């Protein structure tokens, strides 16, 4: 009867309150995504709880033992009914999962310290003294790892191979070494993220260029879940009503530190 | 065995080739659908042959007839596999036929002609001096029908009473209205088309302002179709390999005139 809602901590998706560790189940959690389950439970008329996914991942599925991990993961086998997070629709995902329309557009983005000399993908391709990085096991370095396009295949190829890892276990991970990098590197990173960041202190970061990609963000539930269909027209319903576009302003813009 | 697809007369999604009249099929017809017909009946391995939908109309349901027209229509009556064209995936569509993940993202824009002193969706609403209008009978006309939001309920009030009638049949006949109109009449339009427009001669048109919302155009089958699936997976695979992002560019800025 209560279902459960899988998530992951993501600014400003889903972030502690100021003063969790004080409160309980869903009170300890706020962002975008808390606020955006909250209107699809309130349309689909559910209660629910949140989880915050153990491993912290997304979702991919590991190529020798074949297990999906993360958020989808916990789909997949049932230990969650649905995901409200910035979870990517991607061609592998959607064979096992379900996915509403997007309910967020976006784009892999270059996010670089204030000062940097690269505007492009091409600036970055073209040289080695700054280094460059991804989110680790998640759709951003898939994007490298698969794209058949010149640049994109020599950014691969760099980043496949480079000491030390360029990757990063977090968004955060990645932010703070650009921050500490003094320009020497730059995160590639989805837009939207690269955007928030961007309106945050001490505001030494920036998006450069255009998106090297378009996507969108999708509610998730089992392959054939009931509750697919609910929470489809329930995303579409907060679109049309601009809520999408009420929250989108609350936790990028109203929240702006610059 | 021959798939029917269904579409509609929208530069530049599907356009009469130079010398259809003399041509048959399939043949006398391209552009960006075009070509994504042929994509999607790559993958999903199917012929099919194209059909320009006969009122001319994307789909609405009357209200006391209940019955739908347009690209909708031939869907839900079973006269259409599915519609490939800038079809709009909004909720009450989506209540009665299927959407693929969107193959492009959009918004509702304003065009004037240039040198017109309006920036905004508010410098239009305060003012009465310029006319502006919609598409008829579509998804952005009932954008403004249904809004709930203090200038777009300005908007609609003006527009749902004007004399002349400020709506158009056509895409093009509100470009001409604005072309003829000496910066006296804005026009309401897809941010696509408008920024196809654009790059167009004369060049004397400009998309103005930021979006009014967002939303992506879907392939649509019947609801229930067993081509639902094959398709949305063919789109997205389409979307992945950067083919979506090729002919954009090709079909937008490379046919750009100025
Ligand atoms: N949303 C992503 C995860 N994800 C998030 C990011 F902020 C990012 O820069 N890259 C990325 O892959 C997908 O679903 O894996
Ligand atoms: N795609 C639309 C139709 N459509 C097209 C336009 F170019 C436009 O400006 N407005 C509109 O409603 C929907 O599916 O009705
Ligand atoms: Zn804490
Ligand atoms: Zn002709």
């Amino acid at each position: 009867r209560t279902i459960v809602v899988t998530t992951i901590l993501e600014s400003p998706y889903v972030m502690y309150k100021k003063n969790h560790e004080q409160l309980e189940g869903n009170e300890r959690y706020e962002g975008y995504c808390v606020d955006l389950a909250y209107e699809i439970a309130k349309h689909v008329r559910i209660k629910y709880k949140l989880s915050i996914v153990g491993d912290g991942k997304y979702g991919a599925r590991d190529p020798e033992t074949k297990i999906w991990n993360g958020m989808v993961g916990e789909l997949v086998y049932g230990r969650a009914d649905i995901a409200v997070a910035p979870l990517t629709i991607t061609l592998v995902r959607e064979e096992v999962i379900d996915f509403s329309k997007p309910f967020m557009s976006l784009g892999i983005s270059i996010m670089i310290k204030k000062g940097t000399p690269i505007e492009s993908a091409e600036d970055l391709a073209k040289q080695t003294e700054i280094a460059y990085g991804t989110l680790d096991s998640g759709s951003t370095k898939e994007f490298f790892r698969r794209s058949k396009i010149a640049v994109y295949e020599k950014m691969w190829s760099y980043m496949k191979s480079a000491e030390p890892s360029v990757f990063t276990k977090t968004t955060a991970d990645g932010v703070a070494r650009v921050r500490k990098s003094k320009g020497k590197f730059a995160f590639l990173l989805e837009s939207t993220m690269n955007e928030y960041i961007e309106q945050r202190k001490p505001c030494d970061t920036m998006k450069v260029g255009g998106n090297l990609d378009s996507k969108g963000y999708g509610v998730a539930t089992p392959k054939g879940s009931a509750l697919g269909t609910p929470v489809n027209l329930a995303v579409l319903k907060l679109s049309e009503q601009g809520i999408l576009d009420k929250l989108k302003n609350k936790w990028w813009y109203d929240k702006g530190e610059c």
